[PDB]
């Protein structure tokens, strides 16, 4: 709802925030979009998360991240397709080695990450148990 | 698009269509919504098909499939929480147990399947290859 703006302040019970969000070298550079739940009937719940990936292109590579009392959901989008992620460690990793990777001085590895990432994206599959 | 309603009907070549649509004893029970998809500068080429599981209670447990061109993505919803699933033949079977054992004689048995679709429900996980 209320939609802050910085992180590098209060602390937060989010592994999106404490995982990711928090270890950003420049987390301004992906126009993080991050409104904070609360206020419906309920009061001060779950976080909103959305980083662009591609700030240069709005919402052609984004990811979301909603967090609330006990559960967290994560997704990725690709040129308009959405695919929910797992949240784990290996999606963390993944997260800031292009995140943490802009630098002018070496476009090529950025990118490099940046192309890892979408193959990834193609990658996802959603299984259950039979 | 515009939405038909019947598929003992005309042929289609979509798996949904072929693989449990058309092995539904009693495909009304479910409120089948189903929109064709074309006319919006495209041309005859996806389908967009809703099962209700529990049609006592709209959209309190649903089944959405939604096919295009080449692809086809499969989704489900209980309570509000929709999750993707693999579209294969474990879907397609547990969703024919599901919607071809309805009989007052034996609710029992009915509800018994109903109650492992949740179950497989809450088991679904999103992952990809690093
Ligand atoms: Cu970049
Ligand atoms: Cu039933």
């Amino acid at each position: 709802e209320v939609n802050p703006d910085i992180i590098k302040d209060e602390v937060f019970d989010f592994v999106i925030v404490n995982r990711v969000l928090k270890k950003i070298k420049d987390l301004k550079h992906y126009d993080p979009m991050i409104e904070k739940i609360f206020d419906e009937k309920g009061k001060e719940m779950g976080l909103n998360v959305e980083i662009q990936i591609n700030p240069e292109v709005k919402d052609f590579f984004t990811f979301k991240s909603i967090s609330t009392t006990n559960k967290q959901r994560c997704f990725l989008s690709l040129r308009g397709e959405t695919r929910e992620i797992l949240c784990d460690n290996k999606l963390y990793n993944m997260l800031l080695a292009v995140f943490n990777s802009y630098d002018p001085n070496d476009l090529l590895k950025h990118i490099s990450t940046v192309e890892s990432l979408k193959k990834i994206f193609y990658t996802i599959t959603c299984e259950a148990v039979y």
